[PDB]
């Protein structure tokens, strides 16, 4: 199977996505980081362009909140499996989440999938095919799905479904991290860094 | 909805644009600026050269009048949502407006969209697709498109678009801010710096 | 309107080009220059390569006859308007002409459109589409049209349209300039500077 | 015939991949190394992003355990054959493996296909298209196939096929190496280095 | 009209090409060199890659046979006019002629048009649509047409059409230059570094 | 036609490609070398990275064997031909062979073609499309086709192709070589260099 459904893992997130117009999918990302040999973002396959765009875009948010500049480190991003036929999210919050995880060595809840794009301001703004994703998620045996707050009323769950996934609307990057990073002294420090 | 339409709000604005044909869409920008360890405009997409340009024109206006150097501070320009076959506007005023809005950190009326092209020396130059653009601001339920002046007569709106919206003829950048940049002490300050 | 058709403005020049396969359009153009403190030609959209070829060529000529070394300047060039399926003359001379005008800061006559491919050496080479361009010129109500002298047998106008525009042709850029540049001290002192 | 099914060769591994939207193919590779007197990774084709990626995850892994650095080496990789319609897997292990084989000088077992994505930490990640990666390797007469353990449930074989190949599930790049590298003094001391 | 049919001009050659595959056309070019003040080939719009290629090949023999390194110069090629539906020769001897011409300032004779491709060892190789081309040469009042020696029997002319143009087959670059460069002291010294 | 087929010229190697689907193209290569006046591999088009690969590999095996180093040469590598959908073998041996030719200044049997991938041990790896290649090599009325050895059995031929040609299998560069160099003193000196 292409993704983990529970446990905690560094630089590892289950985003969600769309195949064709039919349907949604579990889209899992690893991020890993190593210092550069000036610094680039490595990824390949049908999604590399989504990946440099999120990673690059989010990169100031990522400097306000470790203090590691991205151009001092190499960011190794893959998508786990292959997917031709898939639209992914712009500035996707999973790809930023997995990177912050990897930079910070703080693990991620696999049982919580996510969707949204990430304002360079740090907000999370709406994305297509939410119902179709939750749906893929309900199909995956994942437990909670984070989503943007303005897709709140695009969640057209057809009952019996209303109780098999916990749908969590967020609107900051800090809410996404709060809700998926493993508890501990590290995330506690981390969270406290989210302000002005 | 997806794109915001009520409120005021920082380094983010309503670009008008056109997917080629008769074909309007509302294209927001979102800007953000961070004083740097010079600096680099960071933006992605088919419309980076434009993000870059808008920004480059807009530092003359700001080192000159304000006397802020925008070379000291990395700048994020990002357009929103999935846009395909879009023609952008050279030195597009949505961006430069958002850029003044990041940097003097002062919100913008989101009733208001706009389109235009910013000359280094401050002008709002005319642009193609001025009508279909207004038609876009309309089925997106907005209050006021701002629009270049030399574009008035490229409005030729029909009965189902006539009186639906406030069109603002602008010649200068500061006519743009006069009209969208929210109110109080900072705007007032930014204004006088100019003349 | 996307162009001006009377008076003088700095750094502004109504080009001529062809849309699809019949017709002309006026290709209006602005250039502006600030010191760089070397520098670039910033232009965007579809016709950018032409802007850089023309500024690349104007500037050598600038350096030979005046003093001003475009080396030291950012030239910012725009096609007021947005031009798809439109196709220029290489080393377009509207463009070179708008640059020579931002730099000298002598305004240009808007009542006269033009078209020419500019050699590094200073000639105005011939260009495709004269007849049609001159028709578009007639159409926006522009008084004259400056063309490459070798394009003179290409002019195919119905006798009544020969009443409508002046057709001037030319073999060197400095002739485009007496022909366009605002009458003046500056302009004179400038014509002096291309004594050959 | 485009790959080998018997014997050991230095720096040659039988990858596995898909052509169109089913059918596996065996995807064989040489890597080779020479020093760089910096270092570059040399591969053409539709699959070379992958080749560059594979190698760049191997380096750090090798450095961390073996001490050898690859900045001071040029690496030359080839997909023996011509590979259109084909997607490889991210950072294929088969390439990672063929690089380790090169540098260390230890023959690889040609009768064992392998598929997988190597992570920078040395972990073996799951992949698209396992079954036809398996069918195709049977098709070629390979005796074992190494697959990412996390894909054990994707293995879908008819019994007449269950007996025809050995499915070996791994989760780490050192396991792959033990399972493929030729036996001997080199192999062992090499392993003592990943523990 | 777009080419000069007689006299000599620095860096100015009448190549031949084909419009679609109905007909030949004169495709006239100009190369011009300025110093680099790392060096480059500037050129525009439609046959810009034929242009970059031709030069990138001949560089070779620009050094090997004679004088200057073109990585220290900028090569500014233009096609005089505009070029859609036209098909460009590779490693074009008309470019190389133009570029050798501009560097030596030895004028090229405009009553002789040319087609063919330059190998890097400097044989001229067959090209396509030669009859059509010559038919363009003929049509356009150029006196003489240089063509590749392996196309000799691909020339299929009507009676009337054969005396209408001198046809000159060549097998090597130095013959093309023997043929089109202004006699005089400078060509003599150029031509005599085209040994062994 | 545009290519060689009996004969013995230097720097030139009739290789083999597929135009995409499976349609035999002879793809002639011209190599050329001069000294840097460090050095460079000077190629044009889609194949231009193959070239530098074929080159790269060949310098390695030359430095080793002959002792000669050719980091000093400026290498020119040319594709004779005009087709798109062009599809080349990695480290393609044609190029490897035109080059070794170039350098050792040694004429090639024009009457022979080849496909092949060359490794840094100067093995001949097999390549796909073996049968289409043997065909354009027939259509091109050539006498011999060198193929990689392990390609030995992707060889078919309906009645119409069988015994139309000396197909010749190889596993090493020095075979490729023994096959195609013009006999005598410099073949010889350079040959045994691969043995010493």
């Amino acid at each position: 199977k292409l993704f983990i459904t529970e446990g905690y893992e560094v630089g590892r997130v289950n985003g969600l996505a769309v195949i064709g117009e039919s349907a949604g999918i579990v889209l899992p990302i690893i991020a890993e980081v190593t210092p550069s040999m000036e610094g680039r973002v490595i990824a390949t396959g049908r999604l590399q362009e989504i990946a440099r765009e999120a990673v690059m875009n989010v990169s100031a948010i990522i400097k306000k909140y470790t203090g590691r500049d991205i151009s001092n480190m190499d960011v190794h991003i893959q998508f786990v499996g292959t997917y031709e036929g898939v639209e992914g999210d712009s500035a996707s919050i999973s790809i930023a989440t997995a990177v912050i995880s990897a930079i910070e060595g703080i693990p991620v809840d696999q049982s919580v999938a996510m969707t949204g794009s990430l304002s360079v301001k740090g907000e999370v703004l709406p994305v297509g095919g939410v119902t179709q994703k939750i749906e893929a998620a309900i199909q995956a045996g994942l437990k909670k799905v984070i989503i943007p707050k303005d897709n709140i009323d695009d969640v057209l769950l057809d009952a019996e479904h209303e109780g098999k996934i916990e749908v969590i609307p967020v609107s900051r990057i800090n809410e996404v991290l709060e809700h998926v990073l493993e508890d501990g002294k590290k995330k506690n420090r981390l969270m406290s860094k989210f302000k002005e």
